[PDB]
Order: structure tokens, then C-alpha cells, then sequence
């Protein structure tokens, strides 16, 4: 490590501790924009060269974390809990978690390593027999053909494709990852991950809210599991079985906004799927990011950079270049650069994506100027949920009216319901999904889950919680968990679980702010300075301060609450129960040993 | 509650404490005898009038137990916790600890009932083809001696279907009621409160540990078997990367596989070991399996059975026609003078092993039978489980078996060494992993991780994650398989049996050396040794008067289960499976996990 990045010497007491965090964050500041910088060239880039530019980057990472965590601890272990300055405190206990730089430097290189072939292999994964890629080409497959054979081959071929040649590296990852941890005191990696969030009861806070949002997820599930019964029919449906993980119209039916078109009770009223309007209308990437960025600067909080435009990658490059396509938003911690990494396509669900994504870059230049370890969300599910608030008035008929993409609806009951249907099959069907994610990798830290019960286990969860069985046949030399982006890329995932409830505390609380006054699902914030102004309070915070207390601060309340959510929903839950009643349907899934038959001489 | 039942007065201070605890155990005996009275009658005579008497005398019992609990919470509450006598903490602790005596009237009722009816359904129901088939012995002998697949898939889905089905709607109801109960006493739910007797603040990360350990020699086991069944059964209903079908193992709850021996026999030309067949030969009764389990037991100078025991036991099915519960169990009656056995007894080697488990219980109630009665227990579950099987470990061996006169040849080399071995691994084991996994599925039934609506998919998740077996037709919610066990409708707990298992071996292990035994573990007798039967006799003696861990560190040196003394057993059948399995190619495990065994083609017909 070059002497300028290393620590100098401090008096062992607070005052010490606190010059002691400023020269720690000065040369972080370094560290990181040549950690990120060689990540954004390899993600949006990837070959062997960038791979080894990357790791010779985390390498020089894990010097400095344990450079500084070894002078931390030296100086500071006996007294750190002790001193007044609360966010001194947070910076110290930071900068002692040293996490894989408590690995030996030979088992560094192999953790590095391990983690550029597994993003590899996921992001260049190809379904052949020409090759499709996951982005475009299997993403559209999935979202709009209503053929079982054709979806069930898209399917089966990316989770064989992507799937089994990262199980033999995912071991390997999962020892070591707990290797490292352990020396910093945690039981295994998950218990670091979950650490994050400040609860002592955190597992039973989820358990507790996931409770009350099941039954809501349990009558979607029946209602379009009656759609699809009628599609493809009783071969293929069972009406008191899960349904076939294929058909939701998604990847891994984590959301089921694609489906809307063979569900919508009423098809005479207007499309609220605006993408066949997007695409008459000639949308492109850049007006989609234009168009976001505007609700930003209509609420009085920032326009994107000139670096955020000059740098980001917003389509996929079409030199053939190779690059991971799923949609993330980067911060190089210069305060200067800022960019999005997204293989944007034009659709509805792309523009909220397209939210989603610079609601983080808004996140990150309202907080540029704290401490680098405080460049963070009050906790990862504030970073999730930033973006998806503002989509949530995007989405709504008069904003999309407002827009252009929609001439203006009857203020009616059935456009009431076709609405909220609709915001149910991309936020409801995915709360057990961001639920069981983390409930399988945290299993597989824990040692619950061996190699020998990936599969096993991650289709427990799956049945158990979405209702959905594989509709082929699987065994362990499958791993079917590795075919979704954020476990090879190894991103927690319960984040999103707790986005998808906070996002609609932070909705109603931004509402009432506006001075909205009608149903909480009509609520539009665009253009409410007061309402971004609350938000801006939030964003500046970054992780200064306990969640709990910034929560109560924006909401009126410190903890992680349903009752929004469900306010939200509350005609279309009612509406649900009702046509799932007078069908005579089953909820849940009693049958759940059921699998789809396959199709006749299929590969063919 | 009769005036002479109800508590008087007692000083609000330790020593009125004192006073307080030992006139509650004076009471208690009367509460005790007239309950363990009424079971009998009615689990040796199912009727509609002696399940109405049990339900009384239950209601008697929770009477008590409320009188007497709230006097100790009355006078003591705030300040037992802090007294200077741990065994008067321990029994005011458990008197403040009032169980289903926290349910108000009706709801006891409701509980009284949800339990009698539970009982009636497992042990009266019957497969039907006019002609019905029992459990025990019917289904039982077909499980353990048919080897078509057909017949024994009749039997397993029948009886899973008869038992389980009727049972699911009851179970539901008592898990609420008892769960509402033990809340009140202070516990998040009723597996707490059965976890709690073990007094360990680690306990389930202590038994997964020694569960690590045990895992390996069960998954060789398993692929050596489902090569053997292979062999018989053809590719079609054994998978040879997938698990067993769980009702080709002998057994209806594939928990023991001791039947499937001849299958699996590595050296068939050594002596055969598994006796039933000369007991048979012999004309072996229960009565003599009884009285040679007794006699093992007075060799060690230990207590004989009394007259009353001989006079009272049911220990065979009646004749009369009459309904019994058929499970075989040990009974105090509280009173010091009766104590019985019920079993509906079958001439078979595995039968003369549940007699001396048996016998064990009642060895335990004759040691202990002079304490207060609230220390008339053992010192946990798990301990009075193993009283029985640890002798029934020196029974077993070939050189006792010739002693007894079941055995006439004898012989002492390596390959009689495997076949032994193997055989007690197929009973020891084979039961493990279920052992094990009956109590997590109950733990999170009872904590609400496992719903109704999840019963089923949560027991064969975790049948198939430690047992490796498949249910061998398709199940479904509407299905209660977990209910066609005993244990789970007649509410008695199960993880004591893993412990018991492990347990053991570490008590043969400390009894053969006391005896003087110098050769290999698995070969040693204490048959005669009276030093190792006073060495058991202090355990017995001791009850639950003093912590379990102490009691063991007295008998064996160490205060903890471990698993070195079993793994030392069976040490060389385990390097032997490991090897074999290896030569064979065989994959360890089941990694085809989704697989389920087709139906015969004209089933069920
Ligand atoms: C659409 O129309 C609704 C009213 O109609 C409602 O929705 C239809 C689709 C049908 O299902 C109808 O049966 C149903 O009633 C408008 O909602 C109403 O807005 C007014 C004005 O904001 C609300 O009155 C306010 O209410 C609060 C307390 O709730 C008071 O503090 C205020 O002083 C004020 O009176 C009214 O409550 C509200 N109704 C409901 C059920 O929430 C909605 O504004 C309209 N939206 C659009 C975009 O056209
Ligand atoms: C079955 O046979 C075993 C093995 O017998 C041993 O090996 C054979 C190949 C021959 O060489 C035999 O002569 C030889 O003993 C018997 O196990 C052995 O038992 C003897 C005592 O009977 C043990 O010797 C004692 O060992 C202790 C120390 O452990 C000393 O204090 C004693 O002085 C004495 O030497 C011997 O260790 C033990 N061997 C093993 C490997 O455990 C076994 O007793 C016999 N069983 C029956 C039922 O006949
Ligand atoms: C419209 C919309 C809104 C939100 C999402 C979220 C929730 C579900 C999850 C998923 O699609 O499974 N999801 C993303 O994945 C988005 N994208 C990231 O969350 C990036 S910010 C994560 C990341 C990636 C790489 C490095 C660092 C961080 C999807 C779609
Ligand atoms: C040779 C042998 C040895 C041990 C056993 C044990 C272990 C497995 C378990 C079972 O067979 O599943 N098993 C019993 O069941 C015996 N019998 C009871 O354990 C009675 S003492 C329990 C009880 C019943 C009713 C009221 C109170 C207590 C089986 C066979
Ligand atoms: C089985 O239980 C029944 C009661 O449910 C017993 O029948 C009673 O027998 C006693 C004598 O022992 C008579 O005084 C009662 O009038 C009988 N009652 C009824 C309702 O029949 C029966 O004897 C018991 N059988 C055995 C073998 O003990
Ligand atoms: C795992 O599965 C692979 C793919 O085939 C699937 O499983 C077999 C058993 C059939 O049911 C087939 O229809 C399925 O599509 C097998 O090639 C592979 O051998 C299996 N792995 C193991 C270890 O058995
Ligand atoms: C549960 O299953 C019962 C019968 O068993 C199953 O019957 C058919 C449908 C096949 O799946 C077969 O292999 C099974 O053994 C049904 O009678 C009952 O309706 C099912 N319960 C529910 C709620 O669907
Ligand atoms: C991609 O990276 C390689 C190094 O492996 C470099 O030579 C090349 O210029 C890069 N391509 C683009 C388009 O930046
Ligand atoms: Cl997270
Ligand atoms: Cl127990
Ligand atoms: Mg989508
Ligand atoms: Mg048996
Ligand atoms: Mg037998
Ligand atoms: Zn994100
Ligand atoms: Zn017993």
C-alpha cells in the first residue's frame, strides 16, 4: 500500500479518534474511486484484462481496510463504545470490521478471483439451439409469449446455462466469505449482512410483517392462477397446486406486471400498460432517464451532472461488447462522478426501473459531502425504495395523463381495480420473493444448507412462499438460486423486502406532506416542494443516524410498518377475496408435491 | 377439589417454602395415583365411559395443579428464583408452572377431550379391504416380513391414510389450547417448555452438533441398504441417486430397518443373528421374554419385578376382543406399589429389546420410588429412555444370545464382528436421523413456523433432509403423516429418543469398564457384573434430584452428551460401509431429491 494511504499516529481517546476518521476517510476516498473505477470498466467491459485490473484493485482494498482496522483496533478497542460522539462511533465500528481482509492474501487472490468468474458466467450465460442472451432476448420471451413449450425452453435453458457452472465456485465463495466474517466476530456472513439493519429482533420483525401481507398475496396467486388455467388448461394448471414457475411472465415470477394483459378484468378500458404507447411515441433510453430525472428536479432536488450523462451506460452496446446488463446505479465517491449501468429497453416497467436506479444516483449526491462511511442509506432498504416512491406517482392514470402516455381515464371503479391489479402483479407478487431470498443465502452461511441441499432448499422456500413449482424436473447437480443475478453478484437481497413494505410509508408520509386529500393510491407528489423537501432530509442524512430515528422523523413512526401498504391496496384486496370467493377457489397450494407434465416431444 | 387435596398456609419466606413444597408432594401422590389409574383403565379397554373417567380424573388433575400452583405463585413469585436451595427452586419452579391448569373450564374440557379423542382414533384405527387390518399386529407383520412392493404400499398408504387423515382437524385444535396454556406460565410456546427440561441454554445447537457428527455413518448406511433393495426391487422403484421409498425398510415409519437384515447380511455364512426364528423354533412367549429381561436385571443385583407388576402388566393383546392401545409403555402408578407394563407383545427379537426398554422404566419407578414424588423422574427424558436399551446392548451380543440358549454357534473373527454390527446399525443407526427430526417438525408446529396449512409438506421436507426417503404415493395436505406416528397424537415428546440413542452408548461404554471388560466395545456383557449394577443403581437412585449433567459426570466422566462412545462402537462397520461404498460407485446422499417411486401397474387392485 503506498505510505500516503497509510495510518498515521493518533492519541488513544476520542479527540484522537475523531483526526483519527478524517485521515481514514481522506484517503478512502482514493481507495474506493480505484476500487469502482476498475469495476465499471470490467462490468461494462468484461474480459480477462479488466477481471485481473479489477482484482488487483480489490487486492489493494483489502490492504487498506486492514491497515486501518488493525490501528483502529490498536487504538481504539477498549474505549470506542464508550465515547459521546454517536456518529464517531458508527465511523469507528466500521473501520474494525475488516471483512475479507481477514483473509490470508493467498485466499484474497481466490476470493477476488471467485467473484469475477462468478459474475462472469452469469452476465455471458447464453441459451443456444444462434444464442440468446437473459437481456433482451430471454427477458422479452418471458414477458410476452403465452407458448409453454417455447417459455419453458427460455426457462429451463437459462437456469441450466447460468445455473450449473456456478455452484463448484459458490461453495468456495460461501467458505471463505465465512472465513473472513468470523474474525470480525460474526457467526457466519449472513449475521454481518443482517447486522446492517440495527435490530436485535430483525428476523422476527420480517416474519411478523411478511404475516401480514401474505393473505394479500395468497388471493393474487388463486386469481391469476385461475387466468392461467383458463390459458393452458388443466394439464397444465393444477387449481389447488403451485403454478409453473414459467408462466408469471418473468425469469423467476418475482413480479407479475407482463401477465397484466391475460388478467385484466376489464380489457375494454384503457391500456395502463403505456409501452405500446412508448414505443409509437418513439421513446428512447435517454428520454426515459429525461423524463425521470424531471420528477427529481419538479420536486426541487437535483438534476443529473454533466459526468452522470457523459459517463453512464444507458443501452446495451451494440460493438458485441459482453457487459453485465442488470440495471445498477454507481457511485465513485469523488463526488464528482455518478452513473447508471442499464441495458434499457423500452417499456413501462423499464421506466420505473429507470426510477429506481436514479433514485440511488439522487441518494448519493444528496449525501457527497458526509464521511465516506456515511455515504450510505439509513440503512439498504432506504437505497432500494428511493426511486420506487417516485415511480409509484409516475404510475398512477393521471400522472401517466400528464405525461402523454395515456389519454385520460373515467375516474370509475372498474379503472380503480384495473389499476391497482396491476400495481398488485408488480409489488405484491414480489414480496415472497424478496422475502425467501436472503432466507436461502442466510441458510447457506449458517451451514443449515450444504452444497448437497442448494436446490433442495431454495425449492422449499420457493413452493413455500411464491406457490410456484419448476416445471421441469430438478436434482442438486441444478442451481437454480445461482440463476438469479444478485446471489452470484453477491448483493443482498432482503433489502428489497424491506424496500417493497417502506416504500409506501414513505408514499403515504410524502402525500400527506403534499397536501393530498383522496385515496392514497391516486396520490401524485410531482411538483411538491414540501413533499421533496422531506425526502431531501432523508437523502442528506445517509447513515449519520440510527434508521429508526430518520423513519420517525419522514413518517411519525420508527419502525418498519404494513399498515400502508395495505391502505394502498385496500379495494383491490377486497375485490380480490370476492372474485377468488364466488369462483369457489382453493387458497394456497394443498397439493404441493404437484409438477407440470412436460410438453409432448419436447425439446422439439 | 376434596378438602384433604386442597394447600393450607405457608410462610411468604424461603423456609415457609420449604414447608409449602413438602406438603404439596404429600397431596400429590393421592392426584397422581387416581390419573395414572384412569389411563390404564381406558388404554387397556378403549370404551366411550372409561375415556369419560380419564377425562374427570384429568380434570381432578388440573384442579390441583391450579390450587396448588397459585398458592406458590401467591406466596412466592417474586422471590423463588432468588432462594438459596436449587431443588426447592427447581420444585417451586414447577409448581408455579401450571400447564393445562391455565386453560379456564371449558377449555380444559375442550384439551381433556382433543386428547382422549386422539388417542381413540390412532389406536382403534383399522385398514380395510368386512375384513380390517390393526396396526399391531397386522400392518406391523406385513411391514416387517412382506417384501411386495404392492402389499407393502397398500399397507403404508392405508394405515397413513386411516390414522392420519381424522387426526389432522384435532391436532389443530389441542396445539392452540396447549399453547395458550404454557404461555401464561411464561413460555413462547409448548416446544419451549418441553425443550426447557433439559435445562441447557444451548440445546438445539448441541444436538445438530452431535447430529454432524452421526450424519456421515447414516448416509453410508443408507446407500448400502438402497443397494441392497435395488438389488431385490429393480431400478424402476429404487433410484440409486434418489431416496429410499419409505416403506420398503421394515417398518411403518421406516424408523428401524433391523427387518430388512437378511437383505443386507454381508457374510450370510456366519451365524444368523437375528434369533426370531429360533424363538419361534423354541416356543418363546412373552412371558418368558419377560422373565429373562428380569433376570438380567436381578444378575446385576438390581430389583426383581414385583408380584403386583406380574398380576397388574398387560403383556399380551387380549383375546376379548376389547380396544387397547397397542404402543408399548411403562406405568407408575405414584403409590410405590403398583407400577405395570402394557405391550402387546410379539415373539420376535426386536420385541425381546422393547421388553427390556420396558423393563428399564419400571427398574428407574422401583429405584426412585421412595423420593417426593415430584423428583420421581429421570434425571431428563432421554435418561430414562436408555436405562432399557443400554442392557439390551449386552443382550444382543452373540455371546449372550448363546448364553440364553438362542445361538448355538459362536464365533469371534472379523466378518461376525460386520454382520453384528451391521445389524445394530440398521436398529441404531437407521433411527437417528428420526429421532432427530420429530421434534423439529413439532417445534415448529407448536412456535407457528409450521401452519396447518403446511403440516404435511413440512414433515416429508424434513423427512426427506435427514431420513433420505420419499413417501411412495403421492401426498397432499389433506394428508397427516405425521399423525399415523404415536407420539404425535398421544402428545408424548420425541427428541428424548435421539438423546436416549446417544446416551447409550456413552452409559455402556462407563458400565463395561466398571465391570472390568477389556475387549472391544461392541462385544462386551455385564451380565453378572454387579459392580456396573450398582454403578446404573446410583443413577436410578438419584431420580431428578440433582441436574442431569451432574448425575452423568458421576457415572461417566463428562458432563455432556457426546457421540465418541457410539462412534467408537460401531468404528469398525463404519470404516467397512465407507469402503464398500466406494468400491460400489455409490453416491452418498440423494441428490435426486424430487424423486418418487412409480405405482405398480395394477394398483390397488
Ligand atoms: C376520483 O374519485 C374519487 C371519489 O370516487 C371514489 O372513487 C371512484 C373510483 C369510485 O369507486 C367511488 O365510489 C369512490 O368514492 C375521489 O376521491 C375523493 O376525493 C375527495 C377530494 O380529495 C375526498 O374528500 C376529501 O376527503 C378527506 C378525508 O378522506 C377530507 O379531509 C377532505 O376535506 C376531502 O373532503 C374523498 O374522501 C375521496 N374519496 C375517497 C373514497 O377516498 C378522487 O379524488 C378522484 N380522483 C381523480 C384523480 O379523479
Ligand atoms: C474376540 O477377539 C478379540 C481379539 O482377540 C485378539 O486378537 C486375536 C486376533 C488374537 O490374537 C487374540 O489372542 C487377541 O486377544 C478379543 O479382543 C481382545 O480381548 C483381550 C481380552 O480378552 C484384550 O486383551 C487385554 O487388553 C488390555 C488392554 O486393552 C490389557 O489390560 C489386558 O491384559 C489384555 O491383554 C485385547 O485388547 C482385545 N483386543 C482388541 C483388539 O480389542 C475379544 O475379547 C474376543 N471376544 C470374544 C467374545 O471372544
Ligand atoms: C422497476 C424495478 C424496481 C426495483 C427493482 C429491484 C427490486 C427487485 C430487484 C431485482 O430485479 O431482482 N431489483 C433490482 O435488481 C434493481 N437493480 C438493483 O437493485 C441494483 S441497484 C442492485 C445492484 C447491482 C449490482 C451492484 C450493486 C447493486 C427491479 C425493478
Ligand atoms: C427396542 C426398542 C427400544 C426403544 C424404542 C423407543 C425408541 C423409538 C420409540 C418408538 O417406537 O417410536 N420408542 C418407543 O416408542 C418405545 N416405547 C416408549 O418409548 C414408551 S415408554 C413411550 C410412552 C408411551 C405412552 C405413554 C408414555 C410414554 C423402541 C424399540
Ligand atoms: C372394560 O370397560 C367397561 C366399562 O367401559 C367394563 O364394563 C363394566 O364392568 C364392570 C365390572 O368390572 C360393571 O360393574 C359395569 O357395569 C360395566 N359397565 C359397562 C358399561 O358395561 C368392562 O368390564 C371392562 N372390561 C375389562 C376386561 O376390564
Ligand atoms: C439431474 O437431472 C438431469 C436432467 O434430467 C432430469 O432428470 C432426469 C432424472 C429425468 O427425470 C429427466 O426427465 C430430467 O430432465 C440428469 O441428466 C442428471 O443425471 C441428474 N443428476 C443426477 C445426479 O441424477
Ligand atoms: C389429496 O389427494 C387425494 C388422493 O390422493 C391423490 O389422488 C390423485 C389426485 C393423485 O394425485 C394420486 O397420486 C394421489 O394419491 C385426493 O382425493 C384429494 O382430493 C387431494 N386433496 C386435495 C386438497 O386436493
Ligand atoms: C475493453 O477492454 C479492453 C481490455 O481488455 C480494451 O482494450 C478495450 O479498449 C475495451 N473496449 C472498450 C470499447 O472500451
Ligand atoms: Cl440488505
Ligand atoms: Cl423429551
Ligand atoms: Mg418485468
Ligand atoms: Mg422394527
Ligand atoms: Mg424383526
Ligand atoms: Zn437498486
Ligand atoms: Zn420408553
Amino acid at each position: 500500500l503506498d505510505p500516503g494511504l497509510q495510518p498515521g499516529q493518533f492519541s488513544a481517546d476520542e479527540a484522537g479518534a475523531q483526526l483519527f476518521a478524517q485521515s481514514y476517510q481522506s484517503s478512502a476516498e482514493q481507495v474506493l474511486f480505484q476500487s469502482v473505477a476498475a469495476s465499471w470498466a470490467h462490468d461494462t467491459n468484461i474480459t480477462a484484462e479488466n477481471a485481473r485490473r479489477q482484482e488487483e484493485a480489490a487486492l489493494l482494498s483489502q490492504e487498506f481496510a486492514e491497515a486501518w482496522g488493525q490501528k483502529a483496533k490498536e487504538l481504539y478497542e477498549p474505549i470506542w463504545q464508550q465515547f459521546t460522539d454517536p456518529q464517531l462511533r458508527r465511523i469507528i465500528g466500521a473501520v474494525r470490521t475488516l471483512g475479507s481482509a481477514n483473509l490470508p492474501l493467498a485466499k484474497r487472490q481466490q476470493y477476488n478471483a471467485l467473484l469475477s468468474q462468478m459474475s462472469r458466467i452469469y452476465s455471458t450465460a447464453k441459451v443456444c439451439l444462434t444464442c440468446w442472451s437473459l437481456d433482451p432476448d430471454l427477458t422479452n420471451i418471458l414477458a410476452s409469449s403465452r407458448s409453454y413449450a417455447m417459455l419453458l425452453f427460455a426457462w429451463e435453458g437459462w437456469h441450466n446455462a447460468a445455473g450449473i457452472p456456478l455452484k463448484p465456485l459458490y461453495e468456495d465463495f460461501t467458505a471463505l466469505s465465512n472465513e473472513a466474517y468470523k474474525q470480525d466476530g460474526f457467526t457466519d456472513t449472513g449475521a454481518y449482512w443482517r447486522s446492517w439493519y440495527n435490530s436485535p429482533t430483525f428476523e422476527d420483525d420480517l416474519e411478523h410483517l411478511y404475516q401480514q401481507l401474505e393473505p394479500l398475496y395468497l388471493n393474487l396467486h388463486a386469481f391469476v392462477r385461475r387466468a392461467l388455467h383458463r390459458r393452458y388448461g388443466d394439464r397444465y394448471i393444477n387449481l389447488r397446486g403451485p403454478i409453473p414457475a414459467h408462466l408469471l411472465g418473468d425469469m423467476w415470477a418475482q413480479s407479475w406486471e407482463n401477465i397484466y394483459d391475460m388478467v385484466v378484468p376489464f380489457p375494454d378500458k384503457p391500456n395502463l400498460d403505456v409501452t405500446s404507447t412508448m414505443l409509437q411515441q418513439g421513446w428512447q433510453a435517454t428520454h426515459m432517464f429525461r423524463v425521470a430525472e424531471e420528477f427529481f428536479t419538479s420536486l426541487e432536488l437535483s438534476p443529473m451532472p454533466p459526468e452522470f450523462w457523459e459517463g453512464s451506460m444507458l443501452e446495451k452496446p451494440a460493438d458485441g461488447r459482453e457487459v453485465v446488463c442488470h440495471a445498477s446505479a454507481w457511485d465513485f465517491y469523488n463526488r464528482k462522478d455518478f452513473r447508471i449501468k442499464q441495458c434499457t429497453r423500452v417499456t413501462m416497467d423499464q421506466l420505473s426501473t429507470v426510477h429506481h436506479e436514479m433514485g440511488h444516483i439522487q441518494y448519493y449526491l444528496q449525501y457527497k459531502d458526509l464521511p465516506v462511511s456515511l455515504r450510505r442509506g439509513a440503512n439498504p432498504g432506504f437505497h432500494e425504495a428511493i426511486g420506487d416512491v417516485l415511480a409509484l406517482s409516475v404510475s398512477t392514470p393521471e400522472h401517466l395523463h400528464k405525461i402523454g402516455l395515456l389519454d385520460r381515464v373515467t375516474n370509475d371503479t372498474e379503472s380503480d381495480i384495473n389499476y391497482l391489479l396491476k400495481m398488485a402483479l408488480e409489488k405484491i407478487a414480489f414480496l415472497p420473493f424478496g422475502y425467501l431470498v436472503d432466507q436461502w443465502r442466510w441458510g447457506v452461511f449458517s451451514g443449515r444448507t450444504p452444497p448437497s441441499r442448494y436446490n433442495f432448499d431454495w425449492w422449499y422456500l420457493r413452493t413455500k412462499y411464491q406457490g410456484i413449482c419448476p416445471p421441469v424436473t430438478r436434482n442438486e447437480t441444478h442451481f437454480d438460486a445461482g440463476a438469479k443475478f444478485h446471489v452470484p453478484n453477491v448483493t443482498p437481497y432482503i433489502r428489497y423486502f424491506v424496500s417493497f413494505v417502506l416504500q409506501f410509508q414513505f408514499h403515504e408520509a410524502l402525500c400527506k406532506e403534499a397536501g393530498y386529500e383522496g385515496p392514497l393510491h391516486q396520490c401524485d407528489i410531482y411538483r411538491s416542494t414540501k413533499a421533496g423537501a422531506k425526502l431531501r432530509k432523508v437523502l442528506r442524512a445517509g447513515s449519520s443516524r440510527p434508521w429508526q430515528e430518520v423513519l420517525k422523523d419522514m413518517v411519525g413512526l420508527d419502525a418498519l410498518d404494513a399498515q400502508p401498504l395495505l391502505k394502498y391496496f385496500q379495494l383491490v384486496t377486497q375485490w380480490l377475496q370476492e372474485q377468488n370467493q364466488q369462483n369457489g377457489e382453493v387458497l394456497g397450494w394443498p397439493e404441493y408435491q404437484w409438477h407440470p407434465p412436460l410438453p409432448d416431444n419436447y425439446p422439439e
